[PDB]
């Protein structure tokens, strides 16, 4: 009954899948930096259009004043059409209205990987790390249309971003319908910026979509984030680890695409949820992860947020070739692993488990005889 165990091949911090994946300090610190670049910039933009606002609640400006305002700050980085937008909805705000904006200061929140802390270094040639931090604008509590604008704040939130990629050399943007984008490919780096409003101070934390038919939706990033956090008390300290191990496999399967971050954690959560395994063998954990992952994925993957009724991946009777080769591929894993437990030697053994996570990890003597 000998087999090959693989527990420091993932765990290991040196130089095992764990080492391979997590981030340096360095590298945090400076994901750290850049969000407190975005933050600062933003701040400043919201500083400057309420200056201009200020001013016109004051005096009631010409149109041709307003726009020599805007174009003196940050929001200077837009279009000359978007420029004017900017300056045409400070023109248009009633009193109301502008005493609400002169009372607006965004605020800040990370989501996502980095923050609960399972942001792997990435992989393939193009693929990126990035830092999720949301931007959030406290204003009266809406049913359809805030007080302050839609369309100003998304213009705001896109000034400030824009004007930081004019001022640095490899800074890109990019619009995404969920949030602003900045990429840094030189840095293998990107910061999303999804946009929030909320009350003044889960129901009323709502989505700024950027196209379309709805302008928000109500989405509390928190819900995920305590439900991941509540997931992890209760399942344990391995759950990040096979997180992660899940979303390199993600990685090292698919140049571009494969299945979300989220629909990894919410199918993985509810297969160690329901079915027993043994923190002291990540490699036996995994292999009953990947056995159970495609009947997760086949149903359709609920979100952990219960008023979200669209899954985080769809149900078979949805696929399309996408969907079908993502099954595909989940079905391959528990064979890989498999395999890779009953090859000839350490180094078929790893040559094997390295067609799941790719070759990253190189050191074979992580991988041990064991009995099972
Ligand atoms: N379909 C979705 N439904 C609800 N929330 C979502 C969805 N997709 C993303 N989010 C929210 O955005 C956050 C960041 O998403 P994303 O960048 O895809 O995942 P992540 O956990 O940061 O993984 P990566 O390490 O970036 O791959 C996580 C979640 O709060
Ligand atoms: N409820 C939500 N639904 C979708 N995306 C969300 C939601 N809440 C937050 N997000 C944001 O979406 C970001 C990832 O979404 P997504 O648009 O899929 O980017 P991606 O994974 O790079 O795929 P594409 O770039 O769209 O092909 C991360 C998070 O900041
Ligand atoms: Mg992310």
């Amino acid at each position: 009954r000998m087999t090959w165990n693989f527990h420091q091949y993932y765990t290991n911090r040196n130089d095992g899948l764990m080492g391979k994946l997590v981030l340096t300090d360095e590298e945090k610190n400076n994901l750290k930096a850049l969000r407190k670049i975005i933050r600062l910039r933003t701040r400043d933009v919201f500083e400057e259009a309420k200056g201009i606002a200020k001013a016109v609640k004051k005096s009631a400006l010409t149109f041709e004043i307003i726009q020599e305002k805007v174009s003196t700050t940050q929001i200077k980085h837009l279009s000359d059409s978007e420029q004017r937008e900017v300056a045409k909805l400070i023109y248009e705000m009633d009193d109301d209205a502008r005493d609400e904006f002169l009372g607006l200061t965004p605020r800040f929140w990370t989501q996502g990987s980095f923050q609960y802390d399972t942001l792997n270094r990435p992989f393939q040639p193009g693929q990126e790390m990035d830092i999720d931090d949301g931007t959030y604008m406290p204003m009266p509590i809406f049913e359809s249309e805030p007080k302050i604008g839609h369309s100003l704040l998304i213009l705001l939130v896109d000034a400030s971003l824009k004007s930081l990629v004019a001022e640095n050399h490899g800074w890109k943007f990019e619009a995404k319908q969920t949030c602003g984008r900045i990429k840094i490919e030189a840095e293998k780096t990107h910061i999303d910026v999804p946009m929030y409003a909320i009350p003044k101070d889960s129901e009323n934390v709502n989505l700024a979509l950027r196209e379309g038919d709805r302008k928000w939706i109500n989405s509390d990033p928190k819900i995920v984030e305590d439900w991941f956090n509540d997931s992890c008390i209760r399942i344990g300290k391995h759950l990040r680890k096979v997180c992660r191990f899940m979303k390199a496999w993600r990685d090292a399967q698919w140049d571009v695409g494969g299945p979300s971050s989220i629909s990894l954690m919410a199918a993985t959560v509810n297969i160690l949820d329901s079915v027993a395994h043994d923190a002291s063998d990540l490699g036996e954990t995994m292999k009953i992860i990947a056995k159970h992952l495609p009947s997760e994925f086949a149903r359709g993957v609920e979100s952990p947020d219960s008023t979200d009724e669209k899954p985080l991946f769809p149900p078979s009777y949805k696929h399309g070739p996408r969907e079908m080769d993502i099954m595909s591929k989940l079905e391959r894993l528990p064979e890989i692993l498999s395999s890779a437990e009953s090859a000839d030697s350490k180094s078929e053994a790893l040559k094997k488990i390295n067609m799941a996570f790719g070759n990253r990890v190189t050191n074979s003597e992580l991988i041990v005889l064991a009995k099972a």
